[PDB]
DNA sequence: AGCCACATCCCGGCACTCGAAGTCCCCAACTTGGATGATTTCTTCCAGTCCTGGTAA
């Protein structure tokens, strides 16, 4: 699988166990950290299993081993020493005032308070063009959408079940529900 | 190899600095020569009383 320009880490890694067939937790879980514990300890011990826990700015101090896993990944995938880097969310060397975190992804600091971190919504407008979680959701200023007839971003109860994909690693669909095919100033406040 | 209890750990939060002039440094402190003789040191009288044995002829 290609990444796209404006692709999350955790979408990419979901995509290409998905894509060499690893769709249940069992080979989630073994063709990723038994595969990384057999190249060396290290790589497998910094690889907690759980999607929400795999991103940096949620790490502690071994972040150099959790490193190591991202190049053993990027040698088994033919690639390049920073294809995933210029992705990941770091710490920022910049306290952004008063002591804030602050979390760094290749150039964009972005203060720890406006991570979205729980109910990640959709655009299904765009999804059914090119179906991968991306990047600008996952922001606490965005509600709505460039493009598309502008409107909502379709939110969380898409149908009397709360929605997100790292709980339910499911993109189209989630859990119980169907394939997701379903007031004019917030289209400059998604200029972010 | 998978599941559960318990350790800590770091960010967001909170509170403090705290009134409000300075008061002199340094180096030296004395040598010598002698301390007196001649005499004497008290005497009279007195120094309480009564209670509180065991054992055998």
């Amino acid at each position: 699988p290609e990444p796209f320009a404006d692709e999350a880490l955790e979408s990419y890694f979901l995509r290409l166990s998905q894509e060499n067939g690893f769709e249940r937790y069992r080979i989630f879980s073994g063709s990723v950290q038994d595969w990384l514990h057999t190249t060396d300890h290290a790589a497998a011990g910094a690889f907690p299993l759980e999607l929400s826990r795999l991103n940096i700015f949620h790490a502690s101090r071994s972040s150099g081993l959790r490193v190591r896993a991202l190049q053993l990944v990027d040698r088994l995938t033919d690639g390049a020493p920073f294809r995933l880097l210029q992705l990941a969310l770091c710490h920022s060397a910049i306290s952004f005032g008063n002591h804030y975190k602050a979390v760094h992804r290749s150039g964009v600091d972005i203060p720890l308070s406006f991570i979205r971190v729980h109910q990640i919504p959709c655009c299904p407008d765009c999804l059914r063009e090119s179906a991968y979680v991306r990047q600008c959701w996952h922001f606490k200023p965005y509600v709505g959408c460039h493009r598309h007839g502008g409107r909502l971003i379709y939110s969380c109860p898409a149908c009397g079940e709360s929605l997100n994909y790292l709980a339910s690693e499911s993109i189209n669909h989630c859990q119980c529900g169907f394939d997701l095919r379903t007031p004019d100033e917030i289209q400059l406040s998604a200029l972010a």
